[PDB]
C-alpha cells in the first residue's frame, strides 16, 4: 500500500530540480516581459522573444518551452472575476492586467484614451475609488488622510506628489505633503489614469501599460476566431486542455490537502501527468493550422488598412474593427482555405460596398 505513496515522494524528487531550474528561468521571462513588454504589438515582441530565446540559448540556461505566467500568476476564480469587471476574455488584456497588479514597486499606469481601465479598477475597487483631474493639494491631503484608493486624471500636467508616490514616508510612518505633516492609514492606493499618450520623470516612476489595438490585434483576433469557430476538432481539444488543467489543479490542491490531514492525523497523479501529455500533443496540429491560416490573416490585414485608407480620401467613409470582426463571424456563421477565403472577399465586398459613392 505504501509502495505507492514511495513512488509518488521519488517522483516528486526527481522533478524538483527541474521545478526549480524551470522556475528561476520562467522568473527571468516573467521579469523581462513586465518590464520590456508592456508597449509593443504581437509582431516586433514575438520577433524579440525570438531573439531573446536565442540569447539564451547562446547562455544555456534551464527554461519551459510552454511558459505561461497566466497560471504562474492569475488563478480561475480571480481571473473570471476580473472578467466580469469589464475586461474581456483576451491574452492581452489579462496580460496587461497582470503587469497592472504586480506593478507594486512601481505605480501602474493606465495609458487608455477609451477610459476603460479606470472604470474596470474603480468598479472591483467599489467604494474606495476617488477620482480627481490636475483645493486640489486638499483634496489629496484629505484624501490621504481618510485612507481611500485615489485615482488622478490629466496626467500631462504635473509636481507635488513626488515624496508620495517615491514613498518618502518619515517613521517615528507619516506622510510629506505640501507644507504640513500628515498621515497615512495603511490602505492607501495611488494610482493613474489618463487619456493623452508623457514626462521623463513620470514615465520613470510608472510602468507602461498599452491598450491601442493594431494590425497585430487584427491578426490576434483572426487566428483566435478562427481556432475557435473553424475547426470543431479544435474546440474540442482546446476544451479538453482546459479541463485537463482544471483537473490537474483541483488534484495537487486536493493532494496537498489530504498531505497536510496525514500530517495532522499522524496512481491519480500518474493518471492526471498521462492525461495531460496525451492532451499536449496537438501543439503541432495548431502550429501547423496557424501556418496554413496566415495568409487569410495577412489578407485581412491588408484589407482592413485599405478600408482605413479610404477614409483618409474623404472623412464620410469611416470602417468599424467591429463591424470587421462580425462580418468575418458571419461569412462563417451560416479547398476549403481557398473556398473561405473567396467567400470572405466576396461577403467583405458586398457588406462594405454599401456605404461608398459609385467611384
Amino acid at each position: 500500500s505504501l509502495t505507492f505513496e514511495k513512488e509518488r515522494w521519488l517522483n516528486t524528487t526527481k522533478q524538483f530540480s527541474k521545478t526549480s531550474q524551470e522556475l528561476i528561468g520562467n522568473c527571468i521571462i516573467s521579469s523581462i516581459y513586465e518590464t520590456y513588454f508592456g508597449h509593443l504589438n504581437e509582431r516586433e515582441r514575438g520577433d524579440m522573444l525570438v531573439i531573446l530565446k536565442r540569447l539564451l540559448g547562446k547562455f544555456a540556461v534551464k527554461y519551459d518551452v510552454n511558459y505561461r505566467f497566466i497560471d504562474y500568476l492569475v488563478t480561475l476564480d480571480e481571473k473570471m472575476k476580473w472578467l466580469e469587471c469589464g475586461l474581456d476574455k483576451n491574452d492581452y488584456f489579462l496580460e496587461n492586467m497582470s503587469i497592472v497588479m504586480n506593478s507594486q514597486d512601481a505605480v501602474p499606469f493606465l495609458l487608455d484614451p477609451s477610459s476603460h481601465m479606470i472604470t474596470v479598477i474603480s468598479n472591483y475597487y467599489g467604494n474606495k475609488t476617488v477620482l480627481l483631474s490636475f483645493g486640489f493639494v486638499k483634496r489629496l491631503e484629505n484624501a490621504v488622510r481618510f485612507g481611500s484608493v485615489v485615482i488622478i486624471q490629466d496626467g500631462e500636467f504635473f509636481p507635488i506628489i513626488s515624496r508620495l508616490i517615491s514613498r518618502e514616508f518619515n517613521h517615528a510612518v507619516t506622510v510629506e505633503i505640501g507644507d504640513h505633516e500628515v498621515d497615512v492609514s495603511g490602505d492607501f492606493k495611488l494610482f493613474i489614469h489618463s487619456c493623452d499618450p508623457i514626462p521623463i520623470f513620470l514615465r520613470s516612476r510608472v510602468r507602461l501599460v498599452h491598450f491601442v489595438t493594431n494590425k497585430e490585434s487584427i491578426e490576434t483576433r483572426i487566428f483566435d476566431i478562427t481556432l475557435t469557430e473553424e475547426n470543431a476538432e479544435m474546440q474540442r481539444k482546446r476544451e479538453d486542455l482546459i479541463k485537463l488543467n482544471t483537473e490537474y489543479r483541483l488534484k495537487l490542491k486536493n493532494l496537498e490537502k489530504r498531505l497536510l490531514e496525514e500530517l495532522n492525523n499522524s496512481k491519480e497523479a500518474m493518471n492526471i501527468e498521462k492525461k495531460l501529455s496525451e492532451s499536449e500533443e496537438f501543439f503541432p496540429q495548431f502550429d501547423n493550422l496557424v501556418e496554413e491560416y496566415s495568409i487569410i490573416g495577412k489578407h485581412s490585414v491588408k484589407i482592413f488598412s485599405m478600408l482605413e485608407k479610404f477614409g483618409q480620401f474623404h472623412w464620410f467613409y469611416g470602417i468599424s474593427i467591429g463591424q470587421f470582426l462580425s462580418c468575418f463571424k458571419r461569412v462563417f456563421i451560416k479547398t476549403r482555405v481557398d473556398e473561405i477565403l473567396w467567400l470572405l472577399y466576396q461577403e467583405v465586398y458586398c457588406q462594405f460596398s454599401t456605404a461608398l459613392d459609385k467611384k
